[PDB]
RNA sequence: GGAAAAAUAAGUAAACCCUACCAUUUGGAACAACAAGAAGUCGUAACAAGGUAUCUGUAGGUGAACCUGCAGAUGGAUCAUUA
């Protein structure tokens, strides 16, 4: 089971990798960013449609210049995209991915 | 005789204190909401006889809605049965 293979997308400049910490509501969450900062993310209008996100998922996060404290949830990683990220050496090898 | 200074008595009374207030703003320890939205939590009170009909007053209980007592209203789920 999976949605069609598409290229694992990396953190471009202005984005950061993140892991979901707790659930807020109104389509919001607290994320731990691999920037090293906690932020409060809002979920994309795109993602609100397609991909349901939950706790401890690994997500890509589009950042904001002005408010660093808020960030936008960009895309969710499939656990395979994640293990691949670890392979590539983008995100640290000690991280908990749950199924 | 006139008359400056200086003094005198009573008054007008500014300003500064003490008391007690009113008005228009304002600083403030300590408390601390409300409306809107939705992919957080616990349950499911209400809409159907919401699965114990709701609802009003009151009173008591109580994670949460709510629950129970008494009197009341159909906005009721009855306009209606002496033989
Ligand atoms: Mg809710
Ligand atoms: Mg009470």
């Amino acid at each position: 089971e999976n949605e069609t293979k598409r290229e694992l997308v990396f953190k471009e400049e202005g984005m950061e990798y993140a892991q979901v910490i707790k659930m807020l509501g109104n389509g919001r969450l607290e994320v731990f960013c691999f920037d090293g900062k906690r932020r409060i993310g809002h979920i994309c209008g795109r993602l609100k449609k397609k991909v349901w996100i939950s706790m401890d998922d690994i997500v890509l996060v589009g950042l904001r210049d002005f408010q660093d404290d808020k960030c936008d949830i960009l895309l969710k990683y499939l656990p395979d995209e994640v293990r691949n990220l670890k392979q590539y050496g983008e995100i640290d090898e000690n991280i908990k991915i749950n199924d």
